[PDB]
């Protein structure tokens, strides 16, 4: 009668919290979980709820507390990006290779990671990229990745994606909001705008200058990125992704899983509609916290963009 | 875009509150309410609660509050309905005997020509029987006596006409509410559930004497166990005894459950104010409940915290005043 | 460089209180005083309350609460003024007529000599009509039958002296309170006012039974279009039922209206420790107000949070106890 | 690892509460609990409270409660001991004299065969004086009533068996509880002392009418300087008068003094549980006490903030029920 | 019958807010506004309190939030100095350059930044100052002017001033706390001592050795600071910096203007007296926060320092 | 009839207090305190709870806060390291240097610091170490204590040490938990296991590899450290350091001594036994935290360690 939150630790399933946050998003390197209820610190560890895969990772930290009146038992992780983010890249030179080849040469040490994939349309063969001592293995792959307008991530089953959006789906949940109307699903709704990455004119540094053309305040600036065609591709990427930053949309709805059934998952689109607010629009889904709360049950964080901006090159 | 709820004084609305409280109930005499603003003196004034542009109460202004610290103002209006004056004020001593039940309550409701009009919730309009009255009774208690001596009650509707009457079972239940933690179209809250055995007995033995203790009837429940004998004196056959001593035991069966339900907004799908009177099907998968109960008791509420909430207070079906429309 | 606030119990100062609430008021029987520090047997000791070596209010200590856990031990006391012992305490069955109301006092406060004073607060010192008490009546019912019987009130001044007496309003305001959001010289902190219209009737007829109902006087106020008559008996002529119909009338319309301000301290800018029976002259701007109240109650407040305050139980001027001083 | 607390009813074990109260007190005639947890219509069904498999408490779920909104469930019992039937049905009117109080007991008990044992707590089983007893009087003010007469009161145990009897001061103390906020070996973990003046009497003068006021016993404490009379009507020679009057003089004796002591666990050291009947030595070096006290009341308590713990009311030693066992 | 606090965005003007928080300091580089109550953000806009004005930004984020019982919107920002704080200094040979005529030219890309003044007796010329890559215009501009005794900051209506504190101005109000008087204003009172930046003996480096005399701990310090002159100006102000982060007395009154009508703004004079801690002197204002809230209504908290310490260079 | 908690600060002692926070840490460089109740800041200042010295310092800072209702006064400071943390190490050659002498030496400058211990067994000659212009005076101290297997720390008397952990003291007292048993001590656990340090293979460069056998996760580190005994010295010691960070056992206990009257302090070894969670072992106390609350009175927090983990050459 409830949602079966179904955890697996060494073949032993959970299914009970007192509370939880599972946060997926495309952006931040590693999704990670939390659960609250034997050391289970280092153990791989898969989250499924109600017969759908969700997270695939690794428990990072264990702690069991109690006092005279309460006891309580917790557990957090990462998924597999964990080994990305923590370890160091090797001295690759990936110039002639194919940005799939790439990503499965620098994940090649984690069997963990079973398969890699390309979420784009082709897969294009990658120019000199430079990786520095000490970077990681997640830094030379998103190097990699955004070289040619894509980016990595981890799926709910641990394959490991390089690739961008497909806006070509259409929305899978419409949402609302109404003070009347009991159909609407939308529990908490914060709207931030946010200017601080809007310039007035960028000068990429092989020249290309951008200039917006209702910016009335000066704001220049200057980047620092082989072709020219290389540095308009990946100028416009830097632009579309500062774009996305100057505005997010966060609904809270209750539940996990869309009104047809579908478990909250980055990438989908999403209509939303707020007759109040005058908004009628598809926006794209960056960003996914499952939650579980005494106070507020299980709940839905839903990071939302504007529609058609991130990767655009990885389907056209 | 969402409810427009003023407090009606002299044509003008006041509009615009931060919380409110709206209590109706067939039981408790007077319904009231309660409204805060904190971003003139209207005490004693009559008036009107509107929701969209639908009057939910008629009453009088029974006090205000005004204050005031750096950093808050907060004017706040209570009231009651006009029963108010019917429970604060003197019966008479009328004799209803058998002046219909109509007549007698337009009796005694005659010297508030604020209550425009008495109406009979009923199939029958019984001619009363003998009903002895104590002085310094209420208008209220004495109205009570005389509905309760033939199976109704007396109410006050949301345009200020006095009922006397009671619940309509035909009437087709007006919604569904249901529970649910995974299906998003289940409307409900909060859902409370109180059971209570107090005036629950084993054998009630009741008594009364004739018109010329010589009536006596027992009513036992082969359920119980446990010995919890009562007596009770009822105030002239056993036909009239025996009638009064089941509304006591239904009386008693309601007040050992609760079903109160809280749901979002004021009105049902299809535009109906919450309102006492009203049956409403109720589905709670978890719990094993698919039922129709009655409504008794509401509460239209705002709050910062919870914004536009009702609290259905709900009661066993066909229980209440049940000679009211067989 | 704050108040220097103590229980004074045998010569012993008893100081440092965390928090405190002294509650002076003409209408509650018995003042009474609360003290608690958080960092020997008093109950049932006579005490003071001082404040910078003037005396608030005697009387005695009713309880003592002593409670520890790790980290906290408080100590507290709470008791009330020497009016307790005539609330508590049995009335004799004296007969008043005419006896002065200041010598029917003197007896009733006999018996307890830790009243070391009876004072008349009032012009003149009635002959006492017909004053019927019944037995189990406290010392303080009966002296407040008496003293209003000539429309006076007792009450039990700082120093332990009892008073009948009433208002004095020939006494020039002792300061002026004003509120603001942005003028620095206003001092309220807190304004709190209600009205409350419950006592409020449209007609009232009085009924009494002469010497040897046939007396009868019966108010209307024409402002009143509600229906909410009222029959009070009253317990020989058309004049004393009229002058104490009329003092029913002036309490009812007491009750009708309370301003309650919070000033931070315990003293007026003159040096005056806030006590009833000082008028004050208080000024809102923002609402309009601008007149002269009645302190008929005050609380001196510590609290951690709040610091040292003064809470004023302010009415409408001139309508309590208004023979007293014509 | 730490105590299984459940409700047994029809065989059946209620455990895993998330909070619950459990109150025993021998001047509250039923005592009572409440259960919580938090992650079947058991209303009106007769149960058993058990820690550690030792039933504390027999009795009748007066009331349930089921909560749910989304993210809580709570279900909630309540009930009180099997006295519940006493307090709530009414006595016989049963003459007592000289029935012996044990039999006078049972009789009144006999109605409830819930109630499957009656024993005296007393040395002496006394043949009862004349009790004149009012009709609509409970079985247990009727039972207290007899019990007081000849110094005695009833109560129930754990197992259901109404007990009328008294203290036994022989009994040496089952456990020494200390204070010290740096002994390690002392348990207390809060300590609440209460003292009340406000029936410590000056005089006291007793009154009653012999069986043919002719009678009159005066009581004064020469350490009262406090005048404070009071007249008591006891309802026939001065030895009678006498052995009652000073049972109320004990009765406000204790009155005025509680030591409450919160404890860990529920079980003394020696694996007794806290129970009224029981002498406790106490000792608190900061405040000086070391002395044994009398346990009237106590309450085991489970909540999230503090865990399992018990409240232990504690009384001045000897001055209770003196007569059951001299 | 409140103070009208009439913000103005686009030639809409607000004067009704839950709550706000405007603060100005000489030492936090861009002032700063929030507000609580259409996309504001990246607007200019303009703070006036009862006809003075207060503060001239540029909204930099709104956010609005609702939930079933509250809606929210809130707007923040900055004044002027936020351009200058975000982006690049120029290359820019100030040698020989007039310290406002090098302020002039470092604001000049400016325009929303209309008036640039000295706020000091003379106008020196100055030495090298290097400017390196990244360095900011505030950073270039705070050390420019510290290299001559002074110090930038935006006044209320968004002039650029490169200046130091005029003590020759008579305090402006008096403050004292009391726990009888009412005639006293002070709510709230904090005083803090810190002895991190006191050393016994400092090494400036053309050296100079302050040796503090009291000091009698051991905490030795040495400095990287082209004439001697140039030396002790320049140490001898780092020795006053450090002075005045070693005390600060903070007062939060009620109301936001002085018992004669002025607004509390940084660079005014206040005695305060505190009969009870035995305080009687005069402070200088260095930092001003004007705040609204629910429980406290209207206030301003004043950050208070030591008389003549700052910028003493300015106006001797 | 409570502890006497006496603070000393210029000849004037002090000992009643509304709460207080007396910290000490053999990795936390200066141990720390903080107390709530005239100019104290700077002001050498002593900590002793019936008896036994717990800390010698100086005042840093000073606080004074009142409002209408409540006024306190706080002290807050560090231990003797905290000059050696705040001060520039000189340039040293310690090569062949006395490990105790080349502490007493980097000590020197600071005769509040009255006395230099060595707490091992014995006191070795040192290699060349390498100090770099802006290293403290403590990061040196450290790396050349650390480079023979030692660690330094200030004692409650002001000595400095270096040294490592005693394992041969036998346990100094035994703590329970139960929720019956009331001779149990422990009001509260907390247990804190984390895998973020370890590792699957670790290269340390005269080059060594650790490869851990359990591990069956990659993850490999590669760590940059004159001779090999020193490589496997210094690397066995980066090893245990982390094998310690994995682990955490904190206690709260009513009080400040144990069950005989010893003030809990860093270096005692602990039996504990909590039959509900199956635990029956001795373990190191690593941190100390006296506390006093109004909320919770007195009580000690207990950083307990793995035994015998921390410095295990200092006494083989
Ligand atoms: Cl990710
Ligand atoms: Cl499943
Ligand atoms: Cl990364
Ligand atoms: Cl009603
Ligand atoms: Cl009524
Ligand atoms: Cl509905
Ligand atoms: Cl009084
Ligand atoms: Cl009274
Ligand atoms: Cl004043
Ligand atoms: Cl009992
Ligand atoms: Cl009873
Ligand atoms: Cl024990
Ligand atoms: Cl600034
Ligand atoms: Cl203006
Ligand atoms: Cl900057
Ligand atoms: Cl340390
Ligand atoms: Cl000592
Ligand atoms: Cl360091």
């Amino acid at each position: 009668y409830g949602y079966a939150v179904s955890v697996r630790v060494g073949g032993k399933e959970h299914r009970h919290w007192e509370r939880y946050d599972i946060d997926s998003d495309f952006l931040i390197p590693a999704d990670s979980f939390d659960f609250v209820i034997p050391d289970l610190s280092g153990e791989s560890c898969e989250v499924v709820i109600d017969g759908q895969i969700v997270m695939t990772g690794i428990i990072g930290s264990q702690r069991h507390g109690k006092s005279k009146g309460s006891r309580e038992l917790s557990l957090s992780g990462r998924d597999l990006a964990g080994f990305l983010v923590d370890c160091s890249a090797p001295q690759l030179n990936v110039k002639g290779m194919t940005v799939l080849d790439a990503a499965k040469k620098l994940a090649a040490p984690w069997p963990q990671i079973k398969a890699v994939v390309l979420k784009a349309e082709n897969n294009p063969a990658l120019g000199k990229i430079d990786i520095e001592p000490g970077e990681t293995v997640w830094q030379a792959l998103t190097h990699i990745a955004n070289s040619v307008g894509l980016h990595p991530w981890l799926e709910p089953d641990g394959t490991l994606v390089v690739g961008g959006a497909d806006y070509s789906s259409p929305p899978v949940a419409t949402l609302c909001w109404s003070r009347t109307d009991s159909r609407c699903n939308i529990e908490r709704m914060d709207i931030e705008w946010d200017t601080d990455n809007r310039f007035s004119e960028v000068t990429f540094l092989l020249k290309w200058v951008y200039k917006d053309p209702t910016m009335t305040l000066h704001r220049p600036k200057t980047v620092v990125v082989d072709n020219l065609a290389a540095l308009q591709k990946q100028a416009k990427k830097q632009l579309a992704d500062w774009r996305l930053e100057g505005f997010t949309l966060t609904i809270t709805v209750g539940g996990h899983k869309t009104r047809d059934g579908v478990l909250w998952q980055p990438g989908l689109r999403v209509h939303v509609i707020d007759d109040e607010h005058g908004i009628d629009a598809v926006f794209f889904l960056m960003g996914r916290r499952f939650m579980l709360s005494r106070m507020d049950g299980t709940q839905t964080e839903l990071r939302l963009k504007e529609d058609g901006i991130w990767t655009p090159d990885a389907y056209p």
